């Protein structure tokens, strides 16, 4: 119940309490899942306000003039948005093991892999609107090209994850789009990419990933409503 | 003469000497100017290899598989690309005053302003191909919308530059597209944005900006050839 989204007409929320940080999110948004994975991995005390993205509160544009999730707001009232920016902010502003490497080159490398990956979210957007078996074959091809590039990174590095043999920031940043791959009927696109397939399996075993994983059933329920343009999609299940 | 670009058929360059870093650049490329402004501002010893982007050396794709400038290569053979990534790398890997703030929020802010600005390079690409007075009026409008957003940042901050009252990373990252504004006949788009106009004037007074500024005459010579699709554009003037 408490997870229900805030939409048009809702009262603006109060101040974030000292000792917590707040994320404005939506339970099915992969960009916000990045930020939540980082919050979870670093053990950062936080609250979540879900936003009805189909019927947004007017006040939400005071949080982010772009009107998008994720957004962080801290107890000092500071606002941070763009998922990758929010993630690096958390890594720097909070204690515990650092998800990004301290080494400048290794850090730059993670950011270059993110750029390599950056076509995938737009492709997923397109697959979700694919109309027939002809479109779907073409989509499968574009994903295959993209996935072969990621395979090459793992091949060159000889490690299970993209930043080393332990999970790190870059893995959490790309994960949410792979999470949805099964549902979108694109789990055959990883057939030519064996290291990437192993990576997926290893990601699903990570405690932070597992804790935040959404079931096939729930994602499908959301997708059905989202594509029906329903103002209740964001609250699928409740 | 030494600044002449390397193109198809050129021998791959040798190793970068210990104590220097190398930038693969092109004298008229605004994305590479970012990196050169940072090299200059931090006093970093470096060499430049200009790339003929119309007729690229095959070996350049071993430096950057995307085939784009800028690219950094250091004496250890490490390769970094994407202009913003190269700039942050230099700020972290070399001594001297830091162009990016140490504070996580203030740093995240610079990155958010960069995202705010990020439509402008694609617009400049479009203006350069604008065909008549009707297209040009429409372009002027899109720039005006974008420039009003940047004006708002300076208004909210009450400082001459985008990261404070002293020049910092964010200013150097956005400067190269404003440098070209005069030439593109878009210097009237800043009429409604007075703080942004003052910013331009202050940028031109910066020693690092001034040292790297290209004259109206030379940019025009390059543009003329670039749009004529000439393999000699990159070496305009020599
Ligand atoms: N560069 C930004 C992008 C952030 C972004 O796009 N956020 C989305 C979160 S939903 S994540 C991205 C996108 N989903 C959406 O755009 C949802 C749109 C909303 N439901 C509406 O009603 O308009 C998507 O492709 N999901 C994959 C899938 O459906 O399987 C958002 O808030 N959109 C609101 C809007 O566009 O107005 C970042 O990295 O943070
Ligand atoms: N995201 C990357 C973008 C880098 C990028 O686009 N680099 C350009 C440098 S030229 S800077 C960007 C672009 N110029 C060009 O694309 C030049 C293309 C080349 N001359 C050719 O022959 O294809 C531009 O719009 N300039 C404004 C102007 O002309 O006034 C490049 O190497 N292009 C090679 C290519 O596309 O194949 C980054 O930030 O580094
Ligand atoms: N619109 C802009 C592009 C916006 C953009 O690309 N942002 C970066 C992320 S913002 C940069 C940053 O500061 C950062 C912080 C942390 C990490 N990291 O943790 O690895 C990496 C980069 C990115 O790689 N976007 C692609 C994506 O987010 O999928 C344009 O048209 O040019
Ligand atoms: N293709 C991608 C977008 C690529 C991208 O947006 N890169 C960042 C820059 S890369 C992030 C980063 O790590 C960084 C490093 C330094 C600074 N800074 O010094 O301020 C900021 C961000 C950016 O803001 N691009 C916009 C631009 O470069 O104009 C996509 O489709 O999503």
């Amino acid at each position: 119940e408490s997870a229900r989204s805030l939409g048009k007409g809702s009262a603006p929320p109060g101040p974030v309490p000292e000792g917590s940080i707040r994320i404005y999110s939506m339970r099915f948004a992969p960009f916000a899942e990045r930020t939540r994975l980082v919050l979870k991995a670093k053990g950062i005390r936080h609250e979540v306000i879900n936003i009805n993205l189909k019927n947004k509160p007017e006040w939400f544009f005071k949080k982010n003039p772009f009107g998008l999730v994720p957004v962080l707001e801290n107890s000092q009232g500071q606002l941070i948005y763009e998922s990758a920016i929010t993630c690096e902010y958390l890594d720097e502003a909070y204690p515990g093991k650092k998800l990004l490497p301290d080494d400048p080159y290794e850090k730059a490398c993670q950011k270059m892999i993110l750029e390599l990956f950056s076509k995938v979210p737009s492709l997923v957007g397109s697959f979700i609107r694919s109309q027939n078996k002809e479109d779907y074959a073409g989509l499968k091809e574009e994903f295959r090209k993209e996935f072969t590039k990621l395979e090459e990174v793992l091949t060159n590095k000889k490690t299970t994850f993209f930043g080393g043999n332990s999970i790190s920031m870059i893995d959490y940043l790309i994960w949410p789009w792979f999470e949805r791959l099964e549902a979108m009927k694109l789990n055959e696109c990883v057939d030519h990419t064996p290291k990437l397939k192993l990576w997926m399996a290893a990601m699903k075993e990570d405690p932070t990933v597992s804790a935040l994983l959404t079931s096939e059933k729930d994602w499908q329920g959301f997708l059905e409503l989202y594509l029906q343009n329903s103002p209740e999609a964001c609250d699928y299940g409740l």
